[PDB]
């Protein structure tokens, strides 16, 4: 689990979102695995707008923080789930690295802010869902 607050909006794993975050959907992309929901209270999460391949990671299920390569944002083939057919998910970064299904939401994070969430998993190699090209954001 887990979530960026950016401004009025709460950005979260689109198979994640719960009836709030739908009832209060700004944009949602099955394709990213994203989805955006407004909020009342103030985020303070700066978004990064870079091209950085380096970056460190949280991951709930060893309750660390972990540093990583990842690859630049791109189409992946993703493996059937109960909650998507499989199919190839856009914007997505892997790196080899330790991440469980309740991982999903950890933040990726470098020097310049955050970077992504993570999204999928397997094989020790972990996938985030890219949000540095969403500008809106900030705005
Ligand atoms: C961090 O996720 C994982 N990590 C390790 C294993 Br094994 C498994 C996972 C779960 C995973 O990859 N999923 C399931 C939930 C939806 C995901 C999607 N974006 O399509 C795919
Ligand atoms: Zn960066």
């Amino acid at each position: 689990s887990g979530a960026i607050y950016v401004g009025n909006y709460r950005v979260v794993n689109r198979h994640l979102a719960t009836h709030n975050d739908w009832a209060n959907l700004v944009w949602e992309d099955s394709s990213r695995d994203l989805l955006v929901s407004s909020t009342t209270a103030q985020g303070c999460d700066t978004i990064a707008r870079c091209d950085c391949q380096t970056g460190v990671y949280y991951c709930s299920s060893r309750r660390k923080h972990y540093p990583v390569s990842f690859s630049k944002p791109s189409l992946i083939f993703v493996e059937a789930s109960e909650y998507y057919p499989a199919r190839y998910q856009s914007h997505l970064m892997l790196a080899v690295g330790h991440s469980e299904p309740g991982d999903c939401g950890g933040i990726l994070r470098c020097q310049h802010g955050v970077v992504g969430i993570v999204s999928t998993g397997g094989n020790g190699l972990v996938g985030f869902a890219d949000v540095r090209d969403l500008l809106w954001l900030d705005e």
